[PDB]
């Protein structure tokens, strides 16, 4: 362990946000046993990346152009602007030339092929044998009907990501005590253990201990005899002990261990508090000791060994035909179960047909690896996402089962692993053990991609700074991907990490001045600007990746348009220059630094939000939808993009009114016209709302967030109307339609419009085209309610997609369900917004 080992250890940690190689908190070492065991697929994927490909990282799609982008092409042709310093031609090539059939053709017209093209002001390289069309960054500028710039410049050096060098008897446990060291006023309270042997959150047995008064210490020195078999056992199956006085404390202890062996000895885990949801299923123990409830307990080497008639088939199919959230009844699985090999011959029947089985029988698992092991027809079978998450949440322990999940994603290309990376990071939370096909697959697509790893590293890294109930698992997949990603990314990683903390401390340092009264002082708007200065000084990087579109790179602040935002909890309003000269322009990149909302719930929440935008691509639609990058860079706190030329509604409606809730109806339409001078862009930005608007109507309204403050909406001076704060989240309304929009839209009473009809077919289009991904939509908004939200969701809270989806209806009952939602709206007009103000803005 030379000064050099440690060295990258140290810094290693640094940059992961936790001390990986920590012991202090653990009972035995599948954390270490992990870090070893990740050591080869890190290394078997690092060797076997191209060096090039890896370093341009370029971004492409092997989907079909849309429908309408398809419009915005005119005879398989597209133009493309080549820039050489001040030196610019525009050539025409034809959309499935490659980036070569293109460098070729433009030393045509205009050592030698040393050279790649790139996209002006931005780390983005088109190159590889794909065509033109096949790039997102050409496909993004079509839809804009931007024109495409590229600069002729070097190929980066490969060599800077360099890698660094490298029993028949019943099962039984016995209750000692718990020890807290101090507890709660209401003293007069009574306490008792409950002992659960879970698996796939269910209980498979259950027993407790007499209830006694609570004190500081709870003897009990009770034996607790199980009814299942030590041979019956599954191996994912967990202990988990519960206190109630109501649950208060909690801890999870794996009865198999990663090495297949039966768990045994004196245990004193020290166990969490109680505030359903991910965190009550983690096998980590509280590390704060001085202060936690802890249970000790004693275990008594075993090693575990690795035709039908016509209505019962109509039968079979009416449950398979089922959607997620129906549950299953004691005939509905001793059916799915009796006919395992019909059911398996239908891929979205497993979900189902795997939760009929009685895992805790040694004999019914053993049939049930059998019945995998003929997986011909799921292999074959065309890859469902939404499917194959089913299989990766919360309701399957199995190593198996979930393997096969994990193995139809290795068919996702790139572009999609980066729709669902967020969901499938959150999916680790639901995994039995560190080492896993899941954790692997991510550590695997990470070290194969650069974008994927850089989200990969910020999405474990919020995990990592604000989960002590998963950071060391995540920590452990952290190091591993960090281990092989290169210098320069390691670099980067560095600079990001550093411009945030820094800026971290100062965020937090301002809010401190008035947080009950908003006032942002002169002083305040002085010292912020200082202290900004101290940093610029020479001790912030110069530059830095920015953490949301690391396409981007941010160069030095522009301190005289920062400032903190007139917010009640006082966020940052940061502006940089584009560290890139070769920018075609010198607008800023503005940054929104915030402490005090939970921003992991907008980040999830924009992401469904950018899984609904390609949703409707593969049925020819665009919404308009504008999701701003979110990224919750640790406990608490992160950073928003800034949408240029955008003023929240409200703001709107103040200018003209001011603080008060006499919302007028035309306000909004005057102040688009007025910003939309040259005529040709009013209409533009009159049909941009109108899909904006329908945009996040449909959306939102699916997502149960629908009813907001005027003040969390907003518009831009090209009429993209765009929700924002998504933080926590009587009259009520499905979604905002407020009269000042239908206006905008040509509809001053309740009579209809050639907009307004145009908007309500969008909303339908859009509403019916996400009914048919109801599947999807139903599993990633329970994965979100379970790994996303603070307190313990349930059943009640998953079903409400479902009946906003109307699941069952019919098209045409549907279509309906939607333009009756919009009635309502139109029935409601400011109605509800003058409460929002009133209590919003009143305090009433
Ligand atoms: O407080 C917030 C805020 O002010 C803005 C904002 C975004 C823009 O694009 C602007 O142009 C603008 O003026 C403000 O976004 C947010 C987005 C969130 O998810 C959460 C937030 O709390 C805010």
């Amino acid at each position: 362990a030379s000064e050099e080992t440690l060295a990258f250890q140290r810094q290693l940690n640094a940059l992961i946000g936790y001390d990986v190689t920590d012991v202090s908190n653990v009972h035995d070492d599948e954390l270490e046993f992990t870090r070893r065991r990740l050591v080869t697929p890190r290394m078997a994927e690092v060797a076997g990346r191209d060096p090039k490909l890896y370093a341009m990282h370029p971004w492409v799609t092997s989907k079909p152009l849309p429908e309408y982008l398809l419009k915005k092409i005119t005879n398989n042709c597209v133009f493309i602007v080549i820039h050489r310093s001040t030196t610019s031609q525009t050539i025409k090539v034809s959309a499935d030339d490659t980036p070569g059939t293109i460098l070729q053709s433009f030393f045509t017209k205009m050592n030698e092929r040393d050279f790649v093209l790139r996209v002006c002001g931005r780390d983005e390289y088109l190159v590889g044998e794909t065509p033109i069309k096949n790039f997102q960054w050409v496909r993004q500028c079509l839809k804009n009907g931007e024109e495409i710039h590229l600069v002729l410049d070097t190929p980066p050096d490969p060599a800077l990501d360099e890698v660094r060098k490298e029993c028949d008897r019943k099962f039984r446990v016995k209750i000692r005590g718990i020890d807290i060291p101090v507890l709660p006023r209401t003293a007069d309270l009574t306490v008792f253990v409950e002992a659960n042997i879970q698996y796939g959150q269910q209980v498979l047995c259950q027993r407790r201990t007499s209830p006694k008064p609570f004190t500081e210490e709870v003897l009990w020195n009770v034996w607790l005899e199980f009814s299942i078999k030590i041979k019956d056992l599954p191996k994912g199956a967990l202990l988990n002990l519960q206190i109630y006085c109501q649950l208060l404390y909690y801890v999870n202890l794996l009865l198999i261990d990663h090495r297949f062996l039966l768990r045994h000895g004196e245990y004193v885990l020290h166990m969490w508090q109680l505030s359903f949801n991910a965190d009550k299923l983690t096998s980590a123990t509280n590390p704060d000791k001085e202060n936690s409830m802890s249970i000790s307990i004693l275990l008594d080497h075993p090693i575990a060994l690795p035709e039908m008639p016509n209505q019962l088939r109509k039968q079979l199919e009416a449950i398979i035909a089922t959607d997620p959230l129906n549950p299953l009844t004691a005939e509905d699985k001793e059916l799915l179960w009796h006919f395992r090999y019909e059911s398996l011959k239908d891929p979205k029947a497993y979900p189902k047909l795997f939760s009929s089985v009685k895992w805790g029988q040694q004999e019914i698992v053993a049939k049930t690896y059998q019945l995998l092991a003929k997986r011909e027809v799921w292999d074959q079978s065309a890859l469902d996402v939404g499917l194959t998450m089913q299989l990766l949440d919360c309701n399957f322990s199995d190593e198996n089962v979930r393997a096969i999940a994990v193995q139809k994603l290795e068919s996702l290309e790139d572009d999609d692993v980066l729709h669902y990376l967020l969901q499938l990071v959150q999916a680790v939370k639901f995994e039995p053990y560190h080492d896993s096909a899941l954790a692997r697959f991510l550590l695997k697509r990470g070290l194969r991609n650069k974008r994927i790893g850089h989200f990969l590293f910020w999405f474990l890294r919020s995990e990592i700074a604000q989960s002590r109930h998963y950071q060391q698992r995540f920590a452990v997949i952290l190091e591993a991907y960090l281990r092989g990603c290169g210098t320069a990314m390691l670099h980067d990683f560095t600079q990001q990490v550093q411009v945030i903390d820094m800026l971290q401390k100062v965020t937090i340092d301002i809010k401190s001045l008035s947080a009950e009264k908003y006032d942002v002082s002169s002083q305040v708007i002085s010292q912020l600007k200082q202290k900004l200065e101290n940093l610029q000084n020479l001790n912030l990087p110069q530059s830095f990746r920015v953490p949301y579109d690391p396409g981007l790179k941010a160069g030095a602040l522009v301190i005289e348009k920062c400032k903190v935002m007139a917010s009640k909890k006082k966020p940052l309003w940061l502006e940089f220059k584009c560290a890139d000269p070769t920018a075609l322009s010198n607008e800023t990149i503005g940054i929104i630094f915030k402490h005090g909302d939970d921003l992991r719930q907008d980040m999830l929440i924009l992401q469904i939000l950018r899984i609904m935008e390609s949703i409707w691509e593969t049925e020819s639609l665009d919404l308009c939808l504008l999701p701003y990058g979110c990224i919750s860079t640790g406990d608490k706190i992160g950073m928003i993009e800034i949408v240029k030329d955008a003023t929240t509604i409200a703001k709107i409606q103040q200018s003209t009114v001011g603080n008060t809730g006499a919302f007028k109806d035309e306000v909004l339409s005057h102040w688009l016209k007025e910003k939309c001078p040259i005529e040709e862009k009013f209409q533009a930005a009159v049909e941009r709302f109108v899909y904006s608007c329908a945009g996040y109507c449909v959306a939102t309204f699916v997502l149960g967030i629908g009813d907001r403050h005027n003040d969390n909406i907003m518009i831009s001076e090209t009429g993209n109307l765009f929700h924002i704060d998504f933080g926590h989240i009587k009259e009520r309304v499905p979604f905002v339609l407020t009269p000042d929009f239908l206006f905008v839209m040509g509809t001053s009473g309740k009579k209809t419009s050639l907009h307004f009809q145009k908007f309500q077919d969008v909303c339908v289009k859009a509403y019916l085209a996400l009914r048919h991904h109801t599947n999807l939509l139903i599993i990633l908004f329970s994965m979100m309610l379970m790994t996303g939200m603070p307190q313990l969701t349930s059943k009640e809270d998953i079903e409400y997609i479902r009946d906003a989806l109307t699941v069952g209806k019919s098209e045409e009952d549907a279509k309906k369900y939607f333009l009756d939602q919009i009635e309502v709206c139109r029935d409601k007009g400011w109605t509800v917004q003058f409460n929002w103000f009133l209590h919003l803005v009143l305090g009433i």
